[PDB]
């Protein structure tokens, strides 16, 4: 069972992606006080009527997601080969993957301590009850939490985490892509880097079938993407919803 060494180029790709992530993911969440403030209405009963009437957490979470899409755009532009694509394909890939990369990158704030995304004091701790206060339902939230725990338990090296985000973005099977072959060539270069990295740098037993497990998470993300889109559609029917979102969020999901 051969373990070819990482090529000079593969090492450079990993370094570039690590740098890109470090430049676009602030692990202190220090910008979050700039978003519209979180508001949490009394909704212990999980009333859909109340949740939609108030959408109390939506301005804050929409601002968080919008900010994150901006960061993902920056990250993607640093992926080796991404700028070889036409502008048209670049935008198709970004719009189609945005929610998935947000779900992946959020794993860094997710904690199994209490099953929350913890981004600071209580104000910026996001629980399932906060997501329902933004107008989403359990059909999305429950599998989202299951996804976060499963990803956590893979214990990815940061190298593997950034590669997975890059592979997710540069996917040739997204609707509307023009040069699928070029996209696939870029993705293959990243996939080969990841497979090679795992085999020579990830110790047992966590390395066992790890590449296959990571590829399965990409398939899981497709499912969550589809469910999020259905739910965003519903959310959009609420009068005055657009003011609680942002122009970038409206474009990406509308
Ligand atoms: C973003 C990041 C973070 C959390 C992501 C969360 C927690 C709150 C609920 C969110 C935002 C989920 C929620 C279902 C969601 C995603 C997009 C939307 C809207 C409200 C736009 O429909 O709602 C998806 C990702 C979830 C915090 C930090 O890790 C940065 C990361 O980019």
């Amino acid at each position: 069972s051969l373990r070819p060494k990482l090529s000079e180029e593969q090492q450079r790709i990993i370094a570039i992606l690590l740098d890109a992530h470090h430049k676009t993911y602030d692990p202190t969440y220090s910008d979050f006080c700039q978003f519209r403030p979180p508001v949490r209405v009394n909704d212990g009963g999980g009333s859909v009527t109340l949740e939609l009437s108030q959408l109390s957490m939506l301005p804050h979470l929409a601002d968080l997601v919008s900010y994150s899409i901006q960061k993902v755009i920056g990250f993607a532009k640093m992926i080796p080969g991404f700028r070889d694509l036409t502008s048209e394909d670049q935008i198709v890939l970004l719009k189609s993957s945005a929610i998935e990369v947000i779900m992946l990158r959020s794993n860094e704030s997710f904690t199994m301590d209490d099953m929350s995304w913890t981004c600071g004091n209580q104000d910026y701790k996001y629980r399932v009850s906060d997501v329902t206060k933004a107008g989403h339902s359990l059909e999305l939230i429950e599998p989202l939490i299951k996804f976060q725990v499963g990803l956590k338990k893979l214990n990815l090296h940061e190298e593997e985490h950034v590669l997975l985000m890059a592979i997710c973005i540069v996917s040739p099977d997204r609707p509307g892509v023009q040069d699928a072959a070029l996209i696939e060539a870029i993705q293959d270069r990243l996939s080969n880097t990841l497979q090679t990295y795992i085999r020579c740098r990830h110790p047992p037993p966590g390395s066992h079938l790890l590449y296959a497990k990571m590829i399965q998470k990409l398939a899981d993300l497709r499912s969550l993407n589809e469910e999020h889109s259905k739910q965003y559609r519903c959310l959009s029917f609420q009068p005055e919803c657009s003011m609680k979102l942002t122009p970038l969020v409206l474009e990406v999901f509308g």
